[PDB]
């Protein structure tokens, strides 16, 4: 049932990540980095592995997590993404630095 549980803290984290509280600074991260879109030639070049709530919300629903490790695994993906392509003094760094302290500090709280 640890397992269960620690994935249950986790779908709660998501769900937070998600919510309305954190809109202002999760939004960049809701979906898939569109390159193309934003004239972000480079992007796929510098990111090997792209990483975005909607596609850990889609592994949470299709239980692809075994456990909580995988799931911050990717979550943490998502920030190192955005800390590696992102000059360090753009808004979006600041708004993953924010959104990873939330994640960071309930994550912590993980039950055992
Ligand atoms: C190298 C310069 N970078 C960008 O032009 C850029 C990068 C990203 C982005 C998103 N993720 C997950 N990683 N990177 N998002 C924007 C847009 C959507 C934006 C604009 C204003 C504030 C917040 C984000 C612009």
């Amino acid at each position: 049932g640890k397992l269960s549980e620690q994935l249950k803290h986790c779908n709660g984290i998501l769900k937070e990540l998600l919510s309305k509280k954190h809109a202002a600074y999760a939004w960049p991260f809701y979906k898939p980095v569109d390159a193309s879109a934003l004239g972000l030639h480079d992007y796929h070049d510098i990111i090997k592995h792209p990483m975005d709530l909607s596609t850990v919300k889609r592994k949470m629903e299709n239980r692809d997590y075994r456990d909580a490790q995988e799931f911050a695994a990717d979550v943490r993906l998502m920030f190192s993404n955005c800390y590696k392509y992102n000059p360090p003094d753009h808004d979006v760094v600041a708004m993953a630095r924010k959104l990873q302290d939330v994640f960071e500090f309930r994550y912590a709280k993980m039950p055992d």
